[PDB]
C-alpha cells in the first residue's frame, strides 16, 4: 500500500471518572469532546486524575477502566492495542491478554487502586458509567446474576468497570452481559485472581 499515508490509532483518554469517595456515587466529567479528539491524537493528557474508576473514550467507543493493584484495567474489545494518554505523551499497554479481553497500562498517577478481593464472598455490586450500584450475585468463577434484571442497554459503555465485594475490594472486571430478549440477567467479567496472574 501507500505507506506514507497508513495513519496511527488514537490514545484511549480519560474523559471522566466514577466517584465513590463519598456516600452518593455518580459520574463526573473531565474532558468534553474536542479535548478528547486533540488529546487521543497527540497522546498528551496533563488533566489530573483521581479515583479508582475511569471513564474512558477512544475515537469510536467509550467504556470505562479500573485501577487495582497499580494496574488501570480495561477491557480489549474496548481498548485493543491502544496507548493510553498521559501528560508525557503515549503509554504503551503494560498487559494485552485478547484470550481473557483484557489490557491494563501502569495505573496514573493521582489514581487510587481497589484491593483485591480475598474475602470469598459471593455478594458482589457492579458499578456502572452511569454510577449505577448494582447488586450482583456470584454464581460461578467468572459470572454473576443480577438482583433486578435490566435492558442490555443500561449496560452498554460499562465493560472495564469493577465488580466490588460489601467491603469494596475488587472482585473482578466486567466484559460482556448475558442477556435473553435485551434483558441482561447475568453478567460476565474477568476474575481478580487472573489479573493478578496475568501480572506474573
Ligand atoms: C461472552 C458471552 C457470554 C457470549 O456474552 C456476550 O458476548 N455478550 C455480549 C452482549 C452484547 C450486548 C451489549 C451488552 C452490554 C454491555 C456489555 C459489557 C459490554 C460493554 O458494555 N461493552 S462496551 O460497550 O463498553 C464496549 C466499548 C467497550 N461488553 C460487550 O458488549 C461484549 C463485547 C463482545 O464480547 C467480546 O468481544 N468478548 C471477547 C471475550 C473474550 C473472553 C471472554 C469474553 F466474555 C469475551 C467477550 C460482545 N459483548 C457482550 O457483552
Ligand atoms: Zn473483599
Amino acid at each position: 500500500s501507500h505507506m506514507a499515508s497508513m495513519k496511527k490509532k488514537g490514545s484511549v483518554v480519560i474523559v471522566g471518572r466514577i466517584n465513590l469517595s463519598g456516600d452518593t456515587a455518580y459520574a463526573q466529567q473531565t474532558r468534553g469532546e474536542e479535548g478528547c479528539q486533540e488529546t487521543s491524537q497527540t497522546g498528551r493528557d496533563k488533566n489530573q486524575v483521581e479515583g479508582e474508576v475511569q471513564i474512558v473514550s477512544t475515537a469510536t467507543q467509550t467504556f470505562l477502566a479500573t485501577s487495582i493493584n497499580g494496574v488501570l484495567w480495561t477491557v480489549y474489545h474496548g481498548a485493543g492495542t491502544r496507548t493510553i494518554a498521559s501528560p508525557k505523551g503515549p503509554v504503551t499497554q503494560m498487559y494485552t491478554n485478547v484470550d481473557k479481553d483484557l489490557v491494563g497500562w501502569q495505573a496514573p498517577q493521582g489514581s487510587r487502586s481497589l484491593t483485591p478481593c480475598t474475602c470469598g464472598s459471593s455478594d458482589l455490586y457492579l458499578v456502572t458509567r452511569h454510577a449505577d450500584v448494582i447488586p450482583v450475585r456470584r454464581r460461578g468463577d467468572s459470572r454473576g446474576s443480577l438482583l433486578s434484571p435490566r435492558p442490555i442497554s443500561y449496560l452498554k459503555g460499562s465493560a472495564g468497570g469493577p465488580l466490588l465485594c460489601p467491603a469494596g475490594h475488587a472482585v473482578g472486571i466486567f466484559r460482556a452481559a448475558v442477556s435473553t430478549r435485551g434483558v441482561a440477567k447475568a453478567v460476565a467479567f474477568i476474575p481478580v485472581e487472573s489479573l493478578e496472574t496475568t501480572m506474573r
